[PDB]
């Protein structure tokens, strides 16, 4: 109605945005995402992106009244926590760089960030090996819970001068599609974990929801043109679903200190904290380690 | 475009227009974001009538993410238009669809009948000074303080279907007196909390700048409007004065005796008047007496 519009409609800025390997949808008013979206297979994650380098900047296309800053963030007792992982976009220094927008980003447990989610995370790289191509959805939710009078509460803290949401839930949702040319049906997966100290007591399956009841959380449609009267089989019937146990994800954790190590001693260390909880180094953590120790020997 | 191969997902944010508003919905608090409505002197008088109205969901609203009476009724909140049914008696497909549950809000029943009631009449008002008034309103879910300075959002969600009861609520005017006047354009934001407001604020209180209105809601009001020309306050070109509690108490009055079935209830607005020591004036007894005569012909 031409009347209605002669100003304008209101601007809600949901519109769908493109980066180098994710897109996403900006939420204006809790200066969080709504939904990432990406794409990851065997290449994609092999590279020399080196993380180190990259840093965290408001996103230069959402206007500032609505983009969340570093200062909303540090200090606040909250990570800043990716939604499309950095670790997904090894193969391009740019696709990386732009994960590092903090329209990607939402506050997200330090334990979790580090924990729970990134073995989700590892798990979705992982099912590279045995798919061709991996969809993945992820984004935060604020979920209600019962007050004491019975009555149903969303409540939720919000940081920051520009007042960032904080969820408390986070949400994945994997497609996995064994080839272009294959006749196997899809595998999908709907997953919500709270935002906070998980552990590694709870299988990735006691957070798995159906994805209409996750679509009746968020608000959401994921993977709208996928035709939903076929065949779609579930991802942890059809793949594991297990993260790694204690032993390994330490055994990973390890590893990736040993490039950090500046220091012998601190290499050693490394070393003995592994020895102290029984984990016997594995061949390429050893690779590693020996070269790590004679490049440290040649440096001052 | 290998992300797209099964799509983005769907926010279903797109505008919906109707007959005399239009809306973008939240699927995910089943509540709309923003509701626009243009009001003039035509569409605010005809024959449609209210009490001809149901609520219903909204036909266009996907039903997983639509609204029901049943999360409504007996929830302690009232359904709330934010396009007001009194703003389309031109036009009972235009108020039917202020009906769809895609233009309602769970609000208090007191700021639904009383505070948001006067200031929905102050905008009709705003007709006899401008011959066009636009007009956004929507919710608000506006964070607390604690006594340790950590922001808490916190708002309660009714029904089986989780629907967002909003702390705050909110309305933008903006009026011009006409397509060939040279006299600015006037605009203004007001927030209101969703719950009872006596008569001793006015609703300048309550005015927010568009600035911050904007960043508490994430939305950009009338995009088109160019802020740089010459757009004075709304409180400023006219008066921002809302029914006083004798005037607004003598409209409530004569509006319920076209609803008196009976002489002794008819009486009795009467008698509830008097002892509210409000004199009746001119049409009240007009329509008082000819009501009463009307009743003495019927039964
Ligand atoms: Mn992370
Ligand atoms: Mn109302």
């Amino acid at each position: 109605k031409a009347v209605l519009e002669q100003f304008g409609f209101p601007l809600t800025g949901t519109e769908a945005r493109c980066y180098t390997n994710h897109a996403l949808s900006y939420d204006q008013a809790k200066r969080v995402p709504r939904w990432v979206l990406e794409h990851i297979s065997k290449s994609k994650i092999m590279g020399d992106a080196d993380r180190k380098h990259c840093k965290f900047k408001p996103d230069p296309n959402i206007p500032p009244t609505f983009s969340a800053f570093n200062e909303d963030y540090v200090g606040s007792g909250w990570s800043r926590g990716h939604m499309a992982p950095a670790g997904n976009n090894k193969f391009s220094s740019k696709a990386m760089a732009e994960t590092f927008y903090l329209s990607n980003i939402v506050p997200q447990d330090f334990d979790n960030n580090s924990g729970y989610w990134n073995r989700i995370e590892m798990y979705c790289r992982e099912l590279t090996e045995r798919f061709e191509d991996v969809w993945v959805v992820s984004g935060p939710l604020t979920l209600p819970q019962t007050r004491g009078d019975g009555k149903k509460i969303v409540s939720y803290q919000v940081i920051g001068e520009d007042n960032v949401a904080v969820p408390s839930h986070l949400y994945k949702v994997i497609l996995a599609r064994r080839s272009s040319v294959s006749t196997e049906p899809l595998a999908l997966g709907a997953f919500v974990v709270p935002n906070e100290a998980i552990g590694f007591q709870p299988q990735l399956t006691e957070f798995q929801v159906s994805l209409q009841d996750l679509e009746k959380l968020s608000g959401l449609v994921f993977f709208p043109h996928l035709d939903r009267t076929s065949d779609i089989r579930n991802i942890c019937s059809v793949d594991t679903c297990k993260l790694l146990d204690f032993q390994e994800f330490t055994l990973y954790l390890s590893t990736r200190k040993i490039e950090g190590a500046r220091s012998v001693l601190r290499l050693e260390k490394i070393m003995e904290n592994l020895k102290n909880a029984e984990i016997e180094p594995d061949d390429y953590f050893m690779s590693r380690y020996e070269k790590k120790l004679e490049e440290l020997k040649a440096k001052e």
